[PDB]
């Protein structure tokens, strides 16, 4: 499962790129 920026799956890309939680 490719990444949508460099996350695991579900996390969001903050303003710093920090894959944060989207839940």
């Amino acid at each position: 499962e490719n990444f949508n920026g460099g996350c695991l799956a579900g996390y969001m890309r903050t303003a710093d790129g920090r894959c944060k939680p989207t839940f």
